[PDB]
C-alpha cells in the first residue's frame, strides 16, 4: 500500500491516490488562502472605520465571498470557521450564485455595505449569448464585526445592464471616490475643458462628503470589451438606492490591444473582468492629487475562438488622464490610457482586486506609515482557470491562493538615457520629463506590501553569496543553499552594453537536485525574465495536469547614468519562494509568479546560472530561509 514519500519517486498517477494525500506537498505558508478548498477572485477587501482592521475577501468553492482580517498586513484570522463565508448565493437576488464585490466603509445604517454582482442565470461567458438578468448588483450590509453580511430585503440597486446595450459582461462592481470626476461632471462643459479650471476645483476637493463611483466590467457582443461607470444619483452621497449611469468611460475594439503589436500590454482582449480604479501618487494613494490607474483581467483567445474557453487571461493595468464626454452623447466622462502594462505576467495570475489602506488604518498606525496606500491582492489560480489536464484535485484538498499583497504607487526611474529604449511607442512608461539627453520615466510600481515582506525577512536565516562573474558557460551551486522550500532569493545583475545584442541568459536555478530544477533567468533577446518550468516537476511528465511551460514576462533594462558614467540599468531581483507559490519581482515595476510544483524533499538547491552568452556580474546576492505562518491560529 502507497503512503507518501516525497524522498522517493513519484507514483506514475497521482490522481489515483487517496484524499488530501497531497494536502501539505505545495502548500504556501505565508500566503492568503483558505483553511481548505478553492480561492477564487479575492475581493470585498476594506478597512473598518471603528476597528481599524483591514478585511480582506475572496471567492471561495464556487459558493459566495469567504472573509478574514488582519491588525497588520502580516498575519490574518478567519472571520469563522466551517468555510469562513461572509455571504452565500441563495436569495431572491442571487439564486444561482454570488459574484465579486466591492465595500463601501460607512453606507447603509452607516456600516460597511457590500455592493456585489448577484446572479440568476448560467452558463456566463463573452463568446455566448448574454440571458437578460444573468447579473445583477445588489447590496449586503456587514454584521457581527464584518464576520457576516446580511443582504439588504430588497431587489438589486442597478437592477440590468445599460438599456438595450447587448453585455457580454456585467460584473464586479468596484466603488471608489474621486476629485477629477466630481470636477468634471460639475463644470460647465466648455470650463470643464481647459485644465486649469479643473484643476483649481480639485484642489479644494473634500473627500469625507464625495460621492461614491462605481465600474462594472464587460464589454458589448460585437463592438468590445469595456468598463460601465456609474456613481449614486445625482452625485449625492447618501444616495445608495439609485446610481446613475455615466457610460462607457472606457472601451476598446474587440481584441485591440496596446501599442501596434501586443508587446507591453497583451491585449485588451474580447471581455474586461475585475477592473479596479485607482488614484496613484509617487509614494501612495490619494483621490484628490493621484493620477488614474486601472488594473483589470482581459479574457482572450486565439482563433478559431473555442466557445465558452477563454485560453487567455492577462492581469493588465493602465494609467492616463480623465476628461469630460467631449462633443457626443455618449459617456460622460471617458479614461485615455497614456501607458499600460502586466500587474502580473504570470499565467496563472489574475482577478487582482485591491483596495485602499488608510494611514489611519489599524495597520498602518502600527507600522508607522503617514500616507495612504493601495494594496493589490492578485489571484492565482490553482487548476489553470479549470482548464487543467486532470490536476489531482481530489488529493490535493485545496486549489488556488492569492499572492502576497502589494503596494501600487507612481514609480520613477531616473538618469534614463533618452534614445530608442525610451521612446519605443505601445509602452509601460511616459516620459516624465527630459532634455533629450536624460530623462525620468514614469510608471506603474508594483512592490510587497512593507510590512508583509518585513514579516518574510523578521526571522529568516540569512546567507549570503560572494560576488561573482560569470562568461563562460556555467551552472554553479551555491556555498550553501536551503534545505526547505521556503525563503526569499535577493540579487542584482549587471550586464555590460554588448549583451543587449547578444543570446545571453543569465539568472539561477531553483527548488534543483538531481531531477529537478526550476530556472529564472533574464533573456535579452526579447528583453524578459524567464520562468523555464520543463524540469520543475518529477511527477510531471506522467501528470498533465502539472503544468510545465514556461512562464515569462517583459522587462526593460534602460541606458542609465549612474555614477557619472553610463551602463545597462541593474536587474534588482526579489524571488520570493513560498513552497510552490513563486513570486518574481524585479526592480519595483515588474512581478512574475507561477506554480514549482517540485516533488523531491532534496530539491532545495539554487546555482547561479549563465549561458556563456555575454557576460554577467552578480552582486549583493543573499537567500532568507523560513518566511513565516501567516495563519497563526489556524
Amino acid at each position: 500500500s502507497y503512503h507518501l514519500d516525497t524522498t522517493a519517486p513519484p507514483p506514475t498517477n497521482l490522481s489515483t491516490l487517496p484524499n488530501n494525500t497531497l494536502f501539505h506537498l505545495w502548500r504556501p505558508r505565508a500566503h492568503i488562502l483558505p483553511a481548505e478548498g478553492q480561492i477564487g477572485d479575492p475581493c470585498a477587501h476594506y478597512t473598518d472605520p471603528s476597528t481599524g482592521l483591514f478585511h480582506v475577501g475572496f471567492l471561495h468553492d464556487g459558493d459566495g465571498i469567504a472573509g478574514a482580517t488582519t491588525a497588520n498586513l502580516a498575519t490574518y484570522t478567519d472571520t469563522s470557521d466551517n468555510g469562513s463565508f461572509l455571504i452565500q448565493p441563495g436569495g431572491k437576488n442571487d439564486p444561482v450564485a454570488v459574484f465579486d464585490g466591492a465595500v463601501i466603509p460607512v453606507g447603509v445604517n452607516n456600516t460597511p455595505t457590500l455592493l456585489y454582482t448577484s446572479v440568476s442565470f448560467l452558463p456566463i461567458h463573452w463568446s455566448i449569448p448574454y440571458t437578460r438578468g444573468s447579473e445583477t448588483q445588489s447590496l449586503a450590509v456587514a454584521r457581527d464585526g464584518g464576520r457576516r453580511f446580511d443582504k439588504l430585503d430588497q431587489g438589486p440597486v442597478i437592477a440590468d445592464h445599460p438599456f438595450a446595450v447587448d453585455v457580454t459582461a456585467f460584473r464586479a462592481p468596484f466603488v471608489f471616490r474621486s476629485a477629477r470626476l466630481d470636477v468634471l461632471l460639475s463644470l460647465d462643459e466648455e470650463v470643464a475643458r481647459n485644465e486649469t479650471a479643473v484643476q483649481q476645483a480639485v484642489d479644494g476637493w473634500t473627500e469625507k462628503n464625495a460621492p461614491w463611483y462605481v465600474a462594472v466590467s464587460g464589454g458589448v457582443h460585437g463592438v468590445g470589451p469595456a468598463q460601465f461607470l456609474y456613481r449614486q444619483n445625482g452625485g449625492n452621497a447618501s444616495e445608495f438606492q439609485y446610481w446613475e449611469y455615466l457610460g462607457e468611460w472606457w472601451q476598446e475594439a474587440t481584441n485591440s490591444s496596446w501599442g501596434d503589436e501586443g508587446t507591453w500590454a497583451g491585449r485588451w482582449g474580447f471581455n474586461f473582468e475585475t477592473g479596479n480604479v485607482l488614484f496613484l501618487t509617487e509614494e501612495g494613494h490619494d483621490p484628490q492629487t493621484g493620477e488614474v490607474f486601472v488594473t483589470l483581467g482581459t479574457e482572450g483567445s486565439g482563433l478559431p475562438i473555442v466557445p465558452q474557453v477563454s485560453s487567455i487571461h492577462d492581469m493588465l493595468w493602465a494609467a492616463g488622464e480623465v476628461g469630460v464626454g467631449s462633443e457626443q452623447e455618449g459617456a460622460k466622462v471617458e479614461f485615455s490610457p497614456s501607458m499600460a502594462g502586466f500587474l502580473d505576467w504570470g499565467f496563472s495570475a489574475y482577478a487582482a482586486a485591491g483596495k485602499v489602506l488608510p494611514a489611519s488604518s489599524a495597520v498602518s498606525k502600527t507600522s508607522g506609515v503617514e500616507v495612504d496606500r493601495y494594496v493589490s491582492f492578485v489571484w492565482l489560480t490553482g487548476d489553470q482557470y479549470e482548464q487543467a489536464d486532470g490536476f489531482p484535485t481530489a488529493q490535493q484538498g485545496w486549489t488556488g491562493s492569492l499572492l502576497l499583497p502589494r503596494e501600487l504607487k507612481v514609480q520613477t526611474v531616473e538618469n534614463v538615457v533618452d534614445n530608442e529604449l525610451v521612446r519605443e511607442e505601445g509602452v509601460s512608461w511616459v516620459v516624465g520629463e527630459s532634455d533629450n539627453q536624460t530623462a525620468t520615466l514614469r510608471t506603474l510600481g508594483i512592490t510587497i506590501a512593507r510590512e508583509t515582506k518585513a514579516a518574510l525577512l523578521a526571522n529568516g536565516s540569512v546567507t549570503a553569496e560572494e560576488d561573482r562573474t560569470l562568461q563562460t558557460a556555467a551552472v554553479v551551486p551555491f556555498a550553501q543553499s536551503p534545505s526547505s522550500k521556503f525563503f526569499v532569493l535577493t540579487a542584482q545583475l549587471e550586464f555590460p552594453a554588448s549583451a543587449r545584442s547578444s543570446p545571453l541568459q543569465s539568472g539561477f536555478e531553483i527548488l534543483a537536485s538531481e531531477l529537478e530544477r526550476t530556472a529564472i533567468y533574464y533573456q535579452f533577446s526579447n528583453e524578459s525574465l524567464v520562468v523555464d518550468r520543463s524540469q520543475t516537476s518529477a511527477a510531471a511528465p506522467t501528470n498533465p495536469g502539472l503544468d510545465s511551460f514556461t512562464e515569462s514576462g517583459k522587462l526593460r533594462l534602460f541606458d542609465v547614468i549612474e555614477n557619472g558614467q553610463e551602463q545597462v540599468e541593474t536587474l534588482d531581483l526579489t524571488v520570493v519562494v513560498d513552497n510552490a507559490v513563486v513570486e518574481v519581482y524585479a526592480n519595483g515595476r515588474f512581478a512574475l509568479s507561477t506554480w514549482a510544483r517540485s516533488w523531491y524533499d532534496n530539491s532545495t538547491q539554487i546555482r547561479f546560472f549563465h549561458n556563456g552568452e555575454g557576460e554577467v556580474q552578480f552582486r549583493n546576492v543573499s537567500v532568507s530561509e523560513g518566511l513565516y505562518n501567516a495563519w497563526p491560529e489556524r
